[PDB]
């Protein structure tokens, strides 16, 4: 197994793609392809790299924060999840706010592992 | 009838935080709430809400993970911690009150019976 | 008569975007800002408050060091960089407009003259 | 010189007293000892480790936080420090909560040295 943590490229992709309910998702050296529309066909999908394609998924799902110390390094990235004391969060980083973003994305679906590609 | 957790001070909270604790024979006089802490112990004060002596060491010792006020001044904010985070939170006019608040929720959830 | 920063949208905030980024003839129609990003470079659309392919690389690039959404839902505000930390700070409906708000302010402060 | 991130004890509560302008701070082996008051008599002063001398200084200061990721291990405090846009804070952490906000207000005024003692 991989710990979702260490989840780049394709393979992290292709985890986004699965958990937003995209249709036969593939992850080739290439980069992950996969249908996100009622019979569509197969495109490019790389949330973890591609802006066009990542920052929507950022601004649609509940994310509540993003850190950079001193604005260099390593991004921390926070996604809300009822009572009314309570509250829960899934908490990754990775070096860009793409990454950190997915790799939060798909530990909120799947936990802390994922099968291999 | 019943009380708002987030709305206990004083001895209340005290006294609740003792229960809270495993403290015996909690009690909650106008003068201050009192209890025994150890296994041969008297009955005395224990003032977690406002003494830093007593909640002090509570606040380091259980899992809270962080206090917030906004921009250093007026109410505070507790988190107590239970890739995911969990956490319980309430608030306070000082750092203690809300932490002690925060304690007897994750506890007893958001009400407790009137004393 | 000058437009407070914090009340910068579309293509005007794309406008000091791109001058606060050294961008040359950058304009500001209703159609939307243009400018040249290059040393030889033809006149092209940015609209980095926006396009996220324009306004992404340039979160990344500068020392941003924070975006916050309450609960996941609403305003962001951003938090971007200059043991002393002191920041430039501003709000918006979305990430890339708070980002590039607070852009513009730290290169020209609270106010811009009016396009 | 010794940075204000290492400094601890009676040290520490010695640079404490004297940020917060009490009289002849000392730093023997047995603690720090000074005066709080008008002509007051010398008496212990640990900020840094007892509760009844640090919480009011907490209390009272600007601090805006105190993280502790998971509650547990190293504590941070961010001390509050005037445009409409700007921010400005100071930042240190340490093993218990009053350790961290004591080397921040430290910090905050002599910066990151401090003559060892």
């Amino acid at each position: 197994h991989m710990q979702v943590q260490d989840l780049t490229g394709a393979a992290l992709d292709y985890w986004v793609a699965t958990a937003e309910g995209h249709e036969v998702p593939r992850a080739d050296a290439s980069g992950c392809t996969s249908i996100r529309e009622p019979g569509g066909v197969p495109t490019p999908f790389a949330p973890s790299s591609s802006w066009a394609d990542g920052g929507p998924i950022v601004e649609r799902l509940p994310f509540a924060g993003f850190e950079r110390d001193g604005g260099r390094g390593a991004w921390r990235a926070v996604l809300h999840r009822p009572a009314a004391g309570e509250r829960c969060t899934f908490n990754q980083s990775g070096p860009t706010l793409l990454i950190a973003a997915m790799r939060t994305l798909v530990a909120s679906t799947f936990g802390d592992d994922v099968p291999d590609l």
